[PDB]
């Protein structure tokens, strides 16, 4: 049973759903452990409850009958999760993340080089939408000619057709790489082994589709919302980053705490318990609202303000917590750092369009509402 999580807050505007800080403050102050009769869900907003739901799989299972949304990795609890996680993790080593940085830098340099003389840019079409698709295509090892945005657009049934077309495209590339191994994700998934078990070629195609669904639109949203913040939240932050070019990672971590909305994951209660202060029964569904708990003043001082120097920022739960903690988190942080650093090198100052209207430039997405357009005036020094 697909649970329509959109019906819990019932937002009055796309703009509110895009940045629901008023609703987070209401739930944290008045209703932090909230039973929603219409969806038959429990809803938790406080940092210590959200963290417990995400990680304590003995009590809060990822593999229940009801959900908020090809290996089903995200739907497995330990012990069955260990093999799937280990085989996919073979493509996300410390060595690969080190080797990816100069490749991702090249891609960012080319995207920014295309807009370097622009008086005005559109973050979405010029940067946030193409960049994570161009990156994942390079990291997969796709032929240079195919270097792909189309796929994830369509991968959003339209869905049956698109998945069958991706499969026919990639299946012969995996077979080819099995005989012709290179430093790319597909080659690392071919060589992966757990207790003598390996992926089949078909499983590797599915693994790449899971990585596309996990890592493209999420990263696009995170980048667009970071640039949104520089225009609309702390308008002095961009200047601070220009003045000290080592601050990019701190800025990325604060934009993942402050401007990624809405982050929520569901679990199914596995055993009766009152760990969240209320009696729950086996089969109950709990939604953990990570974006809300990222503004819990018990963990984050001055939580409704941008502060890239807040020493707790690295504790945000935008990537989850526990066994399912985002496999892509290092890559996501690297992509956001590299695109921000390339942008800072090109542009001395950015300004919003006085006439930009948010409501007409938001569309429904898996995370709530996403920018369709984000204009800015840019300057060079
Ligand atoms: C800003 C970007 C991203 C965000 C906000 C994000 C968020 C998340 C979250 C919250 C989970 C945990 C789900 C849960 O507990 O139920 C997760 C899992 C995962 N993410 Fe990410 N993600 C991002 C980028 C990426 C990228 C770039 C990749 C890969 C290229 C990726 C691959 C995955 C995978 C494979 C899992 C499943 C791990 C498991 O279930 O063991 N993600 N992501």
């Amino acid at each position: 049973e697909v649970i329509p999580v959109t019906e819990i807050p019932k937002f009055q505007s796309r703009a509110e759903e895009f940045f629901p800080i008023q609703w987070y403050k209401e739930m944290l102050n008045n209703s932090p452990v909230y039973f929603h009769e219409e969806t038959n869900t429990w809803n938790v907003f406080q940092y210590e409850h959200v963290k417990q739901v995400l990680s304590d799989y003995e009590f809060f299972s990822s593999d229940g009958q009801r959900t908020t949304i090809i290996t089903n990795l995200t739907n497995l609890d330990p012990p069955d999760h260990r093999k799937a996680r280990s085989l996919l993790a073979a493509a996300f080593t410390h060595r690969s993340l080190k080797n990816w940085e100069p490749r991702i830098k090249q891609i960012a340099a080319d995207l920014v080089e295309a807009i370097q003389k622009n008086p005005t840019i559109n973050i979405v079409d010029d940067l946030s939408s193409p960049f994570p698709s161009l990156v994942i295509a390079d990291l997969f090892g796709v032929p240079v000619k195919d270097r792909f945005k189309k796929w994830v657009d369509i991968l959003f049934q339209e869905k049956q057709r698109a998945g069958a077309e991706y499969f026919q495209y990639l299946y012969p590339i995996v077979i080819e790489k099995r005989s012709n191994l290179s430093d790319d994700i597909i080659s690392d998934l071919i060589q992966a082994e757990f207790d003598g078990e390996t992926f089949t070629d078909e499983e590797i195609v599915h693994a790449t589709m899971l990585l596309l669904g996990a890592g493209v639109e999420t990263t696009s949203h995170a980048i667009a919302n970071m640039f949104y913040s520089f225009l609309y939240d702390d308008k002095s932050l961009y200047s601070e980053l220009r003045n000290n070019r080592e601050l990019a990672p701190k800025a990325v971590e604060e934009m993942l705490r402050y401007r990624f909305h809405i982050s929520r994951r569901d679990r199914t209660v596995k055993q009766d318990n009152e760990l969240l202060g209320v009696k729950l029964k086996k089969g109950d569904v709990v939604i953990a609202w990570m974006s809300a708990c990222n503004m819990d003043e018990t963990m984050f001082e001055n939580p409704f303000s941008v502060d890239i120097h807040r020493p707790t920022n690295k504790k945000h739960l935008t990537f989850g917590n526990g066994p399912h903690f985002c496999l892509g988190a290092p890559l996501a942080r690297l992509e956001m750092k590299i695109i921000l650093e390339a942008f800072l090198e090109a542009f001395s100052h950015i300004e919003p369009f006085e006439d930009f209207e948010l409501e007409p430039h938001l569309t429904a997405s898996a995370t709530g509402q996403s920018l369709t357009y984000l204009p800015m005036t840019v300057y060079r020094h």
